[PDB]
């Protein structure tokens, strides 16, 4: 089951473990959480990242929530 | 500020606006949220979609009351 996101605007990866992804993007905090979760690609100046894994849930902007 | 967003593992569109997206994927819907949002591609086989647009909110796995019914 595993799945593959992929995302522009991003800024800054602030944490990464395969439990939990956090991003920062427009708005604020994006937070991907699962297991077997990696960074696929990362290009800051292009601000795209590509994650890949058992994604449980998907919460942004994580100050909301 | 206009981003693009591509997931895998998506089964289904529930609902499309340009102000919010409804996506069945494996734990449940997953929503997207904003303004002048697109869908620029959709393949079942796959199970790939790509978003465009202004985004707001993402919300996964959604509140089954939220879904498109």
């Amino acid at each position: 089951n595993r799945q593959f996101l992929s995302l522009t605007g991003v800024s800054k990866v602030q944490s990464f473990d395969p439990k939990e992804i956090l991003l920062e993007t427009i708005q604020g905090v994006l937070s991907i959480k699962g297991e077997k979760l990696g960074i696929k690609h990362l290009d800051l100046k292009a601000g795209q990242v590509e994650v890949e894994g058992l994604i449980d849930a998907l919460v942004y902007p994580l100050e909301h929530h």
